[PDB]
C-alpha cells in the first residue's frame, strides 16, 4: 500500500484475474482517458462541467477509469472530482505510470519528475502498451449477464491532442470496439473533428497546431498524416461533441451513441434487434431509439416487446412506455396475474408497505382498505388498470402515473382517488420532501380532473352531472363527488358546474330562479312542489321559530308549579327534535361543534326537566334558570341554519378568522385589567377579608370602564362616604383608609393620571387597533372564504354505457389538445432556423461536386 | 431538559409569584412583616440572581432590561420603607410595592413573544 | 418572422435550381 | 473534514450552475 493504494509493479491479463477477486467485483462498463495530460491544460468551465457529468455518469453506472495519474493537468482534477463524488455502486479511477517519470521512488511505504496524483485509488508501475493489452483483454472478456451482448463495452475520451494521444488513438482503433469520443476542442483533437486529401490535411493541421509542426521534420509529419488517414479510414467509430453543442445530457448522449454505432456495425449483432432496444433502454436515448427500431416495421410481432416493456416500468422510463403503447401494446393482455404479482412481491418498496401499515391503522377508510386489500392479494401467490396505476401512484412516479392515467376509463374519478390517497399518505408524515412531493401532486391531479371536467359540462351540460352521479363501476366504495369531499377538494366543487348542479338539485323539481318570494307566498303538481329541499328547508325553519315563540311563553308569562299540558307539548316537540337529529348521529357527530352543542342543548333539557318535576320552590326556580339558559343555545342554533343564505353565510363563515384578533385584544384587556386593579385596590383601600369584593373592584369595574363607565372612588372631591362602609357587615365595598384627621389619605396624583392613561389605553387605542386588524383581515381573507362556503354547501344541501364512450371522446380530444399544446405555442425559431443550414450545407455539397466536375 | 419545559416552568412560576404578591399586597399587609412577604423578597432577589446571568450582554441596550433593573430598585426602596415601622412610611412603602406590581405584570407581554 | 423567413426559402430554392440546370448544361 | 469536501461539491456544482446560467436562456 501507498500513504499520500496497492501497487503491483508488473513488468510488460494475469493482473485481472488477481484483481477480480482480491480487491474489487466486475466491471459493468469500463472507460479511459485515452488522452494524456499537457504540462499545462486550459481548465475552462466547458472541459470541468463535461468531466465533472463524465464522473457522475461512471458512478451511476459503476465502471473503472484509467488516467495517467501524474497529478498534472486534466488528471489532477478528475482525480479531485472523484475523490469528492466517492466521499459524498462505486467508482473506481485505476491509474498507471512509468517509471521514467517518477521523480522519488521508496519501496506500507510513503510518498512524498512528475508526482502522483493523490486521489487514485490504485496505481500501476512498470520497468502504455500495458495499457492497450489490458483494454484490449477487458473487451474480449465474456460475461453472461450483459445487455450488450457481452465484450465489457469500453469507451474512450479524448480531450487534447498530441503525439502519444495520436498513437493511442491509433492503436485503439487498430482493435474493435474502440469506440473513441473526441471532444470539440483540442490541440489535435479539432483536427480529426474537423476532418470528419494530403493537401486539406496539411492545411488542418498547420492552422490548428502551426508552432509544433514547424519543429518537427517533413518525413515525420508525413508519417504522421498517414496516421490521421488510418484514424480517418473508419468514421462510424468516431464520435465527436461538437462546440455548438450547449445542452444538458450531452456526455450520456455521445457516449450511448457511439456505443449504439459500435453495436450495431458489428456485423454479426445486426439482425438482433431486442439487444439494441435494450441498449437504447439502458441509457435515455428516445428519438434514436424511434427512429432506428420502431420506425422501419421490419421483423418484430410486437409480442416480444412485453420483455423489455417489464424492464421499462421497473427502471422509470415513461418515455419508452409511451413509445411502446403508442407502436403497439395491449396493456390488458399485457397486464396479468403473474405480471401484478412480480411488480408487487419484489419492485415495490417496503417502505411503502410499512407506510401503507401505518395509514391503515391510524385511519380507517373504504378506499383504503380496498388497497391494502388489493395488494396483499397480489403479495400472497379486476380492473387490472387500476391497479398497475395504483402501483404507479404510490411509489410517487410522476411522469408515469400520468401515462398510466391517459389509459383509464374513469379518468376525473381515478385522478380523484389518486389525490384522495396521495393525501391520505401524507397524513402519514416522516420526511418533508415525501410529504411536499405527495401534497403537490395530488393538487395537480385535482386541477386535471377540474380541467377534464370543464371541458365535459361545456360539451354536454345535462348529462356531465351524470358523470357525478355516476357509481363507482368496482373502482371504489364512493363515486366522484363523495370522493372529491373525503380529499377535501375546495378547487373541485368550488367550480361553476358543481355549484349550478346543486342548486338545481335543492331548488328541486321547481323550475330553477323563477322567484324566490313566489315560492314562499305559495307556502302530481303539488307533490313536486311540496317534496322539494327548499320547501322543507321552509317548513323546518317555520317550525323551529314557532317552537321558540312556545318556548318564551311558556318560560315568561305560563310557569306554574305543576307542569302544563303546554309545556308538556313543548317537551314533545324537543324530543322529535331530538329524533331527527338521531337520523344524522349516524355521521361524524362529534367531528362538529354544532352538533356536540345540540347534544348538550338537550341533557341540559332534561336535567333541567328533572328539577322541573320536584315540586320544590328552591329546586323548580333552578329548573326554571336551566331551562332559560339552555334558551339561550336553542336560540343561538339559528346561526348554524342561516348559512345557506346566500347573503349572510360568507359573513358568518368569516368570523372564524377573527378569534386571534380576538383573543390577542383580550389577552392585552386582561393583563391592563389585573394591573391597574390590583395597584388601585392596593393604594386607596387597608386590607379586605371578603373574597368576592376583591374580585368585584380588581376585574369588574375596569372590565367596565372600558364601556365609558369613570371610576368615582379615586378623586377626594368626588368620593362619597354614602355607599361605602367601614366595617365588613354590609353589602357594600370598604371605606378609603383615612388619616388621623379622618379624611382620604391616598395622594390623589398617583391616581388620576394611572386612570386617564388606562382609559386612554382601553377606550381608544386597543379598540382602534382591533378594527385595524378586522379591516385587514377582511381584504385578505375575501377570496378563500367564497370557496370554503361552497364547500359547506354541498354538506348543508345534502343535510335535506353511453356516457361512458362519450367520456372516453372527450378525453381523447383533450388528451390531443394538451400534447400538442406545447408545439401551438412555437414561439422558438431556432428549431426552425436549424432546418435553414442543411440547404446551404446540401448546396456546397453540390458546387463542390460540380467544380470537380469541371476540373 | 427542553427550553420549551423550562419556558413553561418559569412562566408558572413568575404566574405564582403574582398571584403571591397581589395577596400579600392586598389581603395580608400587616405592619411588622410577615414569613409570607419575607418569602416573597426572597423570589424577587431570586429573579435578580437570574438576570445577573443575561448582565453579561448588553444589558442596558435593550428596554426590558432596563426595566427590571427599575422595578428591582423601586422593590428594594419599597422595603426601605416597609421596615421604618412608622405609619406614613410603610403607607407609602405599600404604594411603592404598588407601583411596581405594575412592570412586575407588565413584563407578561415581553415574556410571551414567543 | 415566421411569415418573413418563409420569404427566403423561395430564393435558395430557386438558386439551387438554377445550379442544378447549369450544372446540367456543363455537363 | 466530510462536510467541508460536500461543501465543496455543492459550491463548485452551484458556481458551474451560475456562471452557466446566462448562456441557459439564450434569448438572443
Ligand atoms: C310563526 C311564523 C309562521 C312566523 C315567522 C315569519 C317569518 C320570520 C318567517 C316565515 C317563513 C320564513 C322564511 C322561510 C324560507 C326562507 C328561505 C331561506 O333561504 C333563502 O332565502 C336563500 C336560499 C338560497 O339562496 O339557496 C331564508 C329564510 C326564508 C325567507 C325564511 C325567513 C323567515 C320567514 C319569512
Ligand atoms: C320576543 C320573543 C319572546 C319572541 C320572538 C321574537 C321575534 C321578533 C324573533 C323570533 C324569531 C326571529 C327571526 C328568526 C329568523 C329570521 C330570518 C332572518 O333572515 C331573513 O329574514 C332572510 C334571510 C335571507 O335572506 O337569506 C332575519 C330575522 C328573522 C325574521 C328573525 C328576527 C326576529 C324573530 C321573528
Ligand atoms: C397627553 C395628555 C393629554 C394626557 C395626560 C394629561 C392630563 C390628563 C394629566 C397629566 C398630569 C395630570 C395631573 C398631575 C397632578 C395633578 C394635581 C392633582 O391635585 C393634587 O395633587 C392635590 C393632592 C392632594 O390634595 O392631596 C389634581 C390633578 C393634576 C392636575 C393631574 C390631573 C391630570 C393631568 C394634568
Ligand atoms: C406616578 C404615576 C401617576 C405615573 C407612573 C405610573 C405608571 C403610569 C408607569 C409605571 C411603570 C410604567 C411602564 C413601564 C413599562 C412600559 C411598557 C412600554 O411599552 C412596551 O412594553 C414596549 C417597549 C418597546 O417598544 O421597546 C410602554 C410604557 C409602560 C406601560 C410604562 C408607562 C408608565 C408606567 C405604567
Ligand atoms: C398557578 C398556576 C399553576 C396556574 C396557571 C394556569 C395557566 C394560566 C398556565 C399554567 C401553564 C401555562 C402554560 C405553560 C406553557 C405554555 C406554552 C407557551 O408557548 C406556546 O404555546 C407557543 C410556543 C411556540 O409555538 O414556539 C404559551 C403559554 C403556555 C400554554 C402557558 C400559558 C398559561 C398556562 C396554561
Ligand atoms: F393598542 C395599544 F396596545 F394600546 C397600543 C396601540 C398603539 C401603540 C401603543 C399601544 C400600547 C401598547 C402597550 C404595551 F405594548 F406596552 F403593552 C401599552 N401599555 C399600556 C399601558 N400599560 O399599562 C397601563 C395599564 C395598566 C395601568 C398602567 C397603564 C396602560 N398602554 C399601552 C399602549
Ligand atoms: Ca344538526
Ligand atoms: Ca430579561
Amino acid at each position: 500500500d501507498i500513504q499520500f493504494g496497492k501497487y503491483i509493479r508488473l513488468s510488460c491479463e494475469t493482473l485481472y484475474d488477481l484483481m477480480t477477486q482480491h480487491w474489487h467485483l466486475k466491471t459493468p462498463n469500463l472507460v479511459i482517458s485515452v488522452t494524456g495530460g499537457a504540462k499545462n491544460f486550459a481548465l475552462k468551465p466547458r472541459m470541468r462541467k463535461i468531466f465533472s457529468r463524465l464522473i457522475y455518469i461512471a458512478q451511476s453506472k459503476g465502471a473503472w477509469i484509467f488516467t495517467g495519474g501524474t497529478h498534472y493537468g486534466l488528471m489532477k482534477y478528475i482525480g479531485e472530482v472523484v475523490r469528492d463524488n466517492t466521499i459524498s455502486e462505486n467508482v473506481v479511477a485505476i491509474g498507471i505510470a512509468a517509471w521514467g517519470m517518477i521523480s522519488n521512488r521508496e519501496t506500507d511505504g510513503s510518498f512524498l519528475l512528475y508526482c502522483l496524483d493523490n486521489n487514485h485509488t490504485h496505481l500501476l508501475l512498470v520497468d502504455a502498451k500495458v495499457r492497450t493489452q489490458l483494454e484490449k483483454y477487458i473487451s474480449e472478456r465474456v460475461i453472461p449477464e450483459s445487455n450488450y451482448g457481452g465484450k465489457i463495452p469500453i469507451v474512450c475520451f479524448a480531450q487534447g491532442g498530441g503525439k502519444e494521444t495520436l498513437k493511442s488513438i491509433n492503436v485503439a482503433i487498430k482493435s474493435k470496439i474502440p469506440c473513441v469520443v473526441v471532444e470539440g476542442s483540442g490541440r489535435i483533437a479539432d483536427v480529426i473533428a474537423s476532418l470528419v486529401a494530403s493537401s486539406c490535411v496539411k492545411e488542418s493541421l498547420l492552422r490548428f497546431l502551426p508552432r509544433t509542426i514547424s519543429r518537427l521534420s517533413e518525413e515525420e509529419t508525413e508519417s504522421w498524416i498517414k496516421w490521421i488517414k488510418e484514424v480517418l479510414e473508419s468514421p462510424h467509430l468516431l464520435t465527436v461533441i461538437k462546440i455548438e453543442e450547449a445542452g444538458d445530457e450531452i456526455v450520456s448522449n455521445a457516449i450511448s451513441f457511439a456505443l449504439y454505432k459500435a453495436f450495431s456495425t458489428n456485423e454479426h449483432d445486426r439482425d438482433n434487434w431486442n439487444g439494441q432496444l435494450k441498449l437504447l433502454l439502458e441509457w435515455n436515448q428516445l428519438d434514436l431509439a424511434s427512429d432506428e427500431i420502431f420506425t422501419n416495421d421490419r421483423n418484430w410481432e410486437s409480442a416480444d416487446l412485453q420483455d423489455v416493456m417489464f424492464t421499462a416500468l421497473v427502471k422509470d422510463r415513461p418515455k419508452f412506455v409511451r413509445l411502446f403503447l403508442e407502436n403497439g401494446l395491449n396493456l390488458r393482455k399485457f397486464l396479468t396475474t403473474e405480471v401484478l404479482r412480480e411488480l408487487y412481491t419484489n419492485n415495490f418498496s417496503s417502505l411503502v408497505f410499512k407506510n401503507l401499515q401505518i395509514a391503515k391503522n391510524s385511519y380507517n377508510d373504504a378506499l383504503l382498505t380496498f388497497v391494502w386489500k388489493m395488494v396483499e392479494d397480489f403479495r400472497r401467490g379486476r380492473h387490472p388498470l387500476q391497479a398497475l396505476f395504483i402501483w404507479s401512484v404510490l411509489q410517487n412516479k410522476k411522469e408515469l402515473s400520468k401515462v398510466i392515467w391517459e389509459q383509464t376509463r374513469g379518468c376525473t374519478l381515478a385522478a380523484l382517488g389518486a389525490s384522495k390517497l396521495l393525501k391520505s399518505m401524507a397524513k402519514v408524515k416522516n420526511d418533508i420532501n415525501a410529504a411536499g412531493e405527495s401534497e403537490e401532486l395530488a393538487n395537480e391531479y385535482e386541477t386535471r380532473a377540474v380541467e377534464l371536467f370543464t371541458e365535459c359540462y361545456s360539451n354536454d351540460e345535462d348529462l356531465a352531472e351524470q358523470l357525478l352521479t355516476y357509481s363507482c363501476e368496482a373502482w371504489g366504495g364512493s363515486n366522484c363527488l363523495e370522493l372529491a369531499v373525503e380529499a377535501r377538494d375546495q378547487q373541485f366543487i368550488a367550480q361553476p358546474g358543481v355549484q349550478n348542479f346543486l342548486s338545481k338539485q335543492w331548488y328541486g323539481e321547481i323550475s330553477r330562479d323563477t322567484k324566490n318570494w313566489k315560492i314562499i307566498m305559495c307556502l302530481l303538481y303539488y307533490v313536486s312542489f311540496f317534496t322539494s329541499p327548499f320547501v322543507v328547508f321552509s317548513w323546518n325553519v317555520i317550525f323551529y321559530i314557532a317552537f321558540l315563540l312556545l318556548f318564551a311563553y311558556v318560560l315568561l308569562m305560563d310557569f306554574q308549579k305543576e307542569p302544563t299540558a303546554l309545556e308538556i307539548i313543548l317537551y314533545v316537540l324537543v324530543f322529535v327534535l331530538l329524533c331527527d337529529e338521531w337520523y344524522m348521529n349516524g355521521s361524524k357527530y362529534f367531528s362538529d361543534l354544532w352538533n356536540v352543542m345540540d347534544t348538550l342543548a338537550i341533557f341540559y333539557f332534561i336535567a333541567g326537566i328533572v328539577f322541573r318535576l320536584h315540586s320544590d320552590e328552591s329546586s323548580w326556580y333552578s329548573g326554571r334558570v336551566i331551562f332559560c339558559l339552555d334558551y339561550i343555545v336553542f336560540t343561538l342554533r339559528l346561526i348554524h341554519i342561516f348559512t345557506v343564505s346566500r347573503n349572510l353565510g360568507p359573513k358568518i363563515i368569516m368570523l372564524q378568522r377573527m378569534m386571534i384578533d380576538v383573543f390577542f385584544f383580550l389577552f392585552l384587556f386582561a393583563v391592563w385589567m389585573v394591573a391597574f386593579g390590583v395597584a388601585r385596590q392596593g393604594i386607596l383601600r387597608k386590607n379586605e377579608h371578603r373574597w368576592e369584593w376583591i374580585f368585584r373592584s380588581v376585574i369588574y369595574e375596569p372590565y367596565l370602564a372600558m364601556f365609558g363607565q369613570y371610576p368615582d372612588d379615586i378623586d377626594g372631591t368626588t368620593y362619597n362616604f354614602d355607599r361605602c362602609t367601614f366595617s365588613g357587615n354590609e353589602s357594600k365595598p370598604l371605606c378609603v383608609e383615612l388619616d388621623a384627621n379622618n379624611q382620604p389619605r391616598f395622594p390623589e396624583w398617583i391616581t388620576i393620571p394611572l386612570v386617564c392613561i388606562y382609559m386612554l389605553s382601553t377606550n381608544i387605542l386597543l379598540v382602534n387597533l382591533l378594527v385595524a386588524m378586522f379591516g385587514y383581515t377582511v381584504g385578505s381573507v375575501q377570496e378563500n372564504n367564497d370557496q370554503v362556503w361552497k364547500f359547506q354547501r354541498f354538506f348543508l344541501v345534502q343535510e335535506y354505457n353511453e356516457i361512458l364512450a362519450w367520456e372516453a371522446v372527450m378525453k381523447e380530444n383533450y388528451l390531443v389538445k394538451i400534447n400538442t399544446k406545447a408545439n401551438d405555442s412555437s414561439e422558438e425559431m431556432v428549431h426552425r432556423f436549424r432546418q435553414l443550414d442543411a440547404k446551404l450545407s446540401d448546396l456546397k455539397g453540390l458546387l463542390k461536386e460540380i467544380s470537380s466536375k469541371i476540373k
